[PDB]
């Protein structure tokens, strides 16, 4: 039952060019504050990543979908907010590795282990540790798993594979970059192997692919991973269609739902950012990309669905949900594929939070693996890197820049950058804290022993 | 007995390798945090402005002087924390201007009032607007303005001048630049003579040169700005020596701190980011400039100082206090002046942070004006823009990057960052926020009628 509040608007409140116009709040905040602080149990937690999704993407995003004295209704909205590091580990030193990537980062809040670049649900002696979804099935609650990338991909991946390398999709690549996690070697197996064993009540995104090859060992060699999926008991579903079927989800009848070969399509079309993009080239506007499809369900959608499903357990649930092609089209310099996968994270987030205010024992947690290279500049910009003008809901143009990378792909910053939460122990994201914290908090709020 | 905490500790707990070694905190946060909140009213207010100070730079400064796993006693202290935006506005247009200046964004929060670039004091329509220092004093309250730069310069100016450009320090700039606001055109004069009009109880800083000047008008046309400050009751001071000495500071006997021609002095030295810097050139060690000189105040100390001359005003006072450098070096791309101006704002945040637990009705708040180009990347990063690798506390090299110009300057960048706060009325930082909501966020806690 309703009663930690959510920000209903943070919005400029009127004519930004007058005095009070651009303000944000309209009162004193610290009653609001002190009913969003509850130390009580978190019966189930939400917890969204928005793959690369550092504070200048969020900006990046309001600016162009919903101004600058926008308001991102579920992104933006949660009350208790900080910023958290997500450095990593070399390997072999053990010292810091200032830039992470997103395996060692989601190894990170999910088993609250620092780890090297590349590695997933193991440190950095390879030793295997426990993950928050493991952890909670164990304890008896419902879990889900819900991505917009394949789910062989390291966020998804980080909370049901231990392996060596990121790369390990499945039983080939696992043969020949991950021998001591190849199953006809007495390893776990491959990470989509791993995924069909974790078991988790609902996993939801793409990667249909993998699925595609045959196990090298084990009581379902010769078969495809697919096929392995039928025979262990699993529900498949490969459409909005099928997905909105599904009643029930279980130990039973786990769901596993592949709605693409790979990462799922993406919200927006447009041009690459290119070398003095904003002075060369005009203004371009995203344009809503037809791939997208009604028989493809959406990221708020998988929520509804997973969060549907998941609450049949008295007990309680943990879910994750990530918008994954955020960090991708950040790395395509590609504006409005990136702006586009932040506005589908909020609806997402969005369907989190309205859930979570009316169920009243549910935190839900708002943060990104690690920042990213687009960067908001001057109109007048001219880098060395790839930029790009946009058309902005307020009608005046923005600029974005790519310049960290002369290579193809643009890459990670080690910039911290923002952790929101709302509900029980969202206190524990507030102020400056680690991304390792984030597991201990969820641990916590959880009561998992 | 301090009922409002300041976190002593969220260094990393242990050993990084470790489960549970890198996590900042040691247990639930509810309670502490519900120990921060109070409405009652601020008697005073330090504000300290780390110019150009993004999350970025708070990392990678955390990251060379303290380590990864650090911890800055200062900035990182304050325990509610959020994340305002600080667009400005475009002049003809009155749209959103994603990426501000330093005039224009310090004009938001000491006025209230989005503005365009380059205006200090004034709207889109060059119309005056009380500064929070204007009306602290108007109040009965005493008023500090502390800067590392040339008070002058856009964020101490702010303070106490209203003029259409931020160009016009003197007389003859003002002449050419602002005629609207020449004293011999009937306007209130150049950001100087404004300045001296002001007359807040406490101006330290750089910029003497500015003060060489002779007023073409006014009661004062002929002599020198540093005549007319003498001439007016004005107590100048121009090393730490003298500083040291003065026992008082009121409207009587107002002090002026003239400590530097131009900007003073940089804490540190090092090369500047070059291409392929990283790869080409030897990782760096910072070096202590030897000419930061002993006679010449430290922000540390000018804040120290300020507070002294300040708080034997039973009213309460308001001190804006600014480490202005930070911002420059990243407009230098020198990794090692930026880093060292902020680990130079942090001991100056130390010391407003130690007066204010003590005093029990201080208001902290800790932030920054817009965000800058600087960022951290990967150690084998091969960047189109300028970048360096440097020898951190950890003992292990960190690559910075500077590449969102071709230009001899680098950048600022639009995206939302930081704020902090700690005191009276503190729980109005968190969330999302915008600048201009400081301005009432500082006026209300001050309960300024
Ligand atoms: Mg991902
Ligand atoms: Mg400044
Ligand atoms: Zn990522
Ligand atoms: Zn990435
Ligand atoms: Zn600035
Ligand atoms: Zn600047």
């Amino acid at each position: 039952t309703p009663e930690m509040p959510v920000l209903e608007n943070r919005a400029a409140q009127g004519d930004i060019t007058a005095p009070g116009g651009a303000r944000r709040l309209t009162g004193d905040q610290t009653a609001a504050l002190r009913d969003s602080l509850s130390d009580k149990p978190a019966k189930n937690i939400i917890l969204l990543i928005g793959d690369g999704m550092g504070d200048s993407e969020i900006t990046a995003a309001r600016n162009y979908a919903e101004g600058a004295g926008g308001f991102f209704k579920g992104i933006d909205a949660l009350p208790l907010t900080g910023q958290y590091t997500h450095y990593a580990l070399n390997k072999k030193t053990g010292k810091p590795d200032y830039v992470t990537d997103t395996a060692a980062s989601a190894t990170a809040w999910s088993t609250g282990v620092k780890t090297y670049n590349g590695a997933l649900g193991v440190d950095i002696h390879e030793k295997d540790h426990p993950t928050i979804l493991e952890m909670a099935k164990a304890a008896g609650l419902a879990t889900g798993n819900v991505s917009t990338a394949e789910l062989q991909d390291a966020t998804p991946a980080a909370l049901v594979a231990h392996v060596t390398s990121r790369k390990c999709y499945g039983p080939s690549a696992t043969s020949e970059k991950c021998p001591g996690n190849a199953l006809e070697k007495g390893g776990k197996g491959s990470i989509t192997e791993q995924l069909l064993n974790a078991r988790a009540d609902v996993t939801l995104g793409g990667g249909a692919k993998t699925f595609a090859e045959t196990a090298t060992a084990g009581e379902w060699q010769g078969k495809t991973l697919r096929e392995q999926a039928q025979a262990r008991g699993y529900q498949l579903v490969s459409d909005a269609a099928s997905l909105n079927s599904v009643t029930e989800a279980n130990q039973q009848k786990p769901l596993l739902g592949l709605f693409a070969d790979g990462n799922m399509p993406v919200r927006w079309l447009g041009p690459k950012a290119t070398y003095h993009g904003n002075i060369d080239k005009p203004a371009v506007t995203c344009t809503p990309n037809p791939q997208r499809n009604d028989s493809v369900p959406t990221l708020a959608q998988m929520t509804d669905k997973a969060i549907e499903l998941l609450s049949k357990n008295e007990k309680g649930f943990f879910l994750q949900v990530e918008g994954a092609s955020i960090d991708k089209q950040d790395h395509a310099a590609n504006p409005c594929g990136q702006i586009g996968e932040t506005v589908d994270l909020d609806e997402a987030v969005q369907r989190a939070l309205e859930f979570a205010k009316k169920e009243g024992n549910t935190l839900v947690i708002v943060t990104a693996d690690h920042a990213h290279a687009s960067q908001i500049v001057a109109p007048d910009t001219k880098a060395p890197g790839l930029t790009q003008a946009l058309n902005t809901k307020d009608g005046a143009v923005m600029v974005m820049s790519y310049g960290n990378s002369e290579e193809d792909s643009q890459e990670h910053t080690g910039s911290q950058l923002r952790i929101a939460a709302y509900g029980p122990h969202a206190a524990n994201v507030v102020g400056l804290t680690d991304q390792t914290d984030l597991f201990y908090t969820m641990k916590a709020a959880l009561g998992l022993k």
